[PDB]
């Protein structure tokens, strides 16, 4: 009970959400807790789109601590786009709270149909300041600045479907979340939570690769040439003209990711990047791996990675701690 804990609810083993409150009356909202962006936004009661009809809305008039901003802002994600205006109000996360600058959202049409199809209301950013729109100091950083917490760090312990729940911890590291050694890796930039690791998949090896730890992505992305090289010759089959590959679950040819550094070694087994589809045959599965090319060769470590590894995000020390997550409690 020493640190701040936000319980994470698993969504069908593919996603996970975390709740937080806005306004001095604690208006509840379901958030995607995202280490891949650095902005917080909620749908407003002034929302004019159909999606907002199925979500929890933010009423500025009901909040004594609401401060009008009104600055128009248009958030562009990879998945879609939401638009609205800036507003300042009391943001409550767990047992902590602070006056914060967020985005009241009026238009969610650019975020459809993903928005309506999903159960979350908004997105909460957990990245660095330079990643944020409107130059907003990260919420944990500001929490340390206001001496609400001792250390400006937050840890992710992801849930497992029909097993145990998850936790986002602010203020410190809890021993119960991991077993084995906790190995830190320095950030190569104060932007994303990105670290440098050597990637190894069977014969394929890409050294000094840029790895981004992204909780807002439910897949592992890899350079396209890397993926192409690593898929042959596994008995995997490509969905017709869809960018997804499928195979039998008992496929022994399936390799293991090995991200190695001078500090530590982290691996990802087939059981972590395989999703289950049809129960026909002996288990049909989909590879949760996406080919993605950036100017700098980049691996994106999404939900699959973090579901294996308890992760620590340290603003003060500018680094990412990785430990094997404790199997049960
Ligand atoms: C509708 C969500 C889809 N979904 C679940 C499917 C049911 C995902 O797992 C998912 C979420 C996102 C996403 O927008 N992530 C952003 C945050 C976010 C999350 C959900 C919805 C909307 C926004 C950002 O945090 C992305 N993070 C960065 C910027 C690092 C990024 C950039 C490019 C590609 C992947 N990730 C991106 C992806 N992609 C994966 C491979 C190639 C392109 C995009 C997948």
């Amino acid at each position: 009970s020493s640190n701040d804990n936000i319980e994470l609810v698993d969504f069908q083993n593919i996603m996970f959400y975390g709740d937080a409150e806005v306004g001095d009356n604690q208006q509840p909202f379901t958030f995607i807790l995202d280490t891949g962006s650095a902005n917080l936004w909620v749908p407003s009661v002034k929302c004019t789109t159909a999606g907002c009809l199925t979500k929890h809305l933010y009423d500025s008039s009901k909040s004594r601590t609401y401060e009008k901003d009104g600055t128009k802002v248009e958030m562009n994600y990879v998945s879609g786009t939401v638009s609205g205006f800036f507003s300042k109000d009391l943001v409550t996360v767990g047992n902590l709270s602070l006056p914060y600058k967020f985005i009241e959202v009026i238009d969610t049409n650019g975020f459809e149909p993903t928005y309506t199809a999903s159960t979350f209301d908004g997105i909460l950013g957990l990245g660095w300041k330079d990643l944020s729109i409107g130059s907003v100091d990260p919420i944990v950083v500001e929490l340390k600045n206001q001496n609400k917490i001792e250390n400006a760090l937050f840890t992710f312990y992801l849930p497992v479907h029909d097993k145990h729940t998850g936790f986002l911890t602010i203020g410190g590291i809890e021993e119960r979340f991991y077993e084995g050694p906790l190995t830190y890796e320095k950030l190569n930039h104060d932007l994303y939570w990105q670290i440098t690791l050597d990637a190894h998949v069977g014969n394929i090896s890409l050294e000094k690769a840029n790895c981004i730890v992204d909780s807002g992505t439910s897949a592992i992305t890899v350079p396209t040439d890397f993926l192409n090289k690593m898929l042959q010759n596994l008995d995997v089959i490509k969905v017709p003209f869809l960018p997804f590959y499928v195979t039998l679950c008992n496929n022994s040819k399936l390799p293991t990711f090995e991200f190695t550094s001078e500090n530590g070694k982290y691996t990802l087994e087939p059981e972590y990047y395989l999703q289950h589809i049809e129960d026909v045959g002996p288990g049909l599965c989909m590879l949760n791996i996406i080919g993605l090319d950036f100017p700098v060769p980049t691996f994106i470590l999404g939900d699959p990675f973090m579901r294996k590894y308890f992760t620590v995000f340290d603003y003060d020390n500018h680094s990412v701690g990785i430990a094997l997550a404790k199997k049960n409690l």
